[PDB]
């Protein structure tokens, strides 16, 4: 999946970011299985005061998750997985949950490349990665924290 | 909602940017019903010359709007929304329409969280917005413009 | 069509964002048929090391491109435009394909807005175009390379 992370500029720092970062990654392999590097963070910063609530400006403590996933799990997961990920970015960042937005979307699985490949569908995880060839696995291989 | 308002560095003063937010969250108030600080307006800015129309490099006066709502309303609801934010924008951005884009993606409600919360279906946001904290009620209602 | 692209700051120089925005664009109507600028390449920079791969930091040399399309296309030619974006930014950008990553999102044409107005069906691109004010068929014109 892909974790676009929306944030103020500065109040994250690199510290926070790692951890923001790893919370949401650890939080996904956890509840689907799908393997540590399948798992894209990606922080967009933008200066404090471009986040609008209700057309009232805000500071720079609004955190909006946009997750982006393929199709096949249940509504319970991704309940759960969406939970997960409030309350570990809350930690994570130092921030309340009520500051927190997530949204999921979903797409199928031909349609979404990862590492240049089209990514399998959530009852094709092992058998995906063992059908690569080796180089491939092995770049996919270092990004495990 | 979340609105992803894409536009160039430096084209909206703060003024202008407030002027375009609250454009925004009254029209998508106007026409779900759904209380105003339900919804969120991003601005994302980048420098200009990043926009690229038909491969043809572009100035600092393109809009991309990116609406992620809630499934449950209907093609016509959806389309006056969309007419609104493209001629309320061009008023309060003091913008031609010609330059404005606007698309709407949708999810399941259960999959959409604000403020640490799942949200409703559409429609019930009343019931819904009474059963929370009070915490979580006035740290919300501060949240209107 | 629109394509978010994100990438690291400074990794693609004007040129090569063109280039990349040449790719892109060209690919997409190659395979669609769906006029040349009627497209946009949206670049979304940001400073290197916010990009997280499995929790692991990255450098600067990470591309996401996420296409927001109409509905109405097969998954086969979804397919062959994915890999053909792969294919096509791996070279306009001089970068690995193991650094792509391709999510394509769909959305009723009822509920997307190009240039001020409606998105046609895909089935629809000629004749839509044909009841056009002189202007807008003037102004989108002008975004054809």
């Amino acid at each position: 999946p892909v974790y676009m992370v929306y944030v103020s500029q500065d109040r994250l720092t690199p510290s926070a970011k790692h951890a923001v970062a790893k919370a949401i990654t650890d939080a996904h392999r956890g509840l689907t299985g799908a393997q540590h590097f399948l798992a894209q963070v990606n922080f967009q910063e933008q200066p404090a005061g471009n986040v609008f609530l209700g057309g009232v400006q805000q500071g720079g403590d609004t955190i909006f998750v946009h997750g982006l996933h393929r199709e096949g799990r249940s509504a319970d997961l991704k309940g759960q997985l969406a939970q997960r990920i409030v309350d570990d970015v809350s930690v994570a960042a130092e921030i309340d949950r009520k500051h927190i937005w997530v949204y999921f979307g979903e797409m199928p699985a031909q349609q979404m490349v990862e590492y240049g490949r089209f990514l399998p569908q959530p009852g094709h995880e092992g058998e995906w990665f063992d059908n690569l060839s080796s180089d491939e696995r092995a770049f996919m291989e270092t990004n495990v924290d």
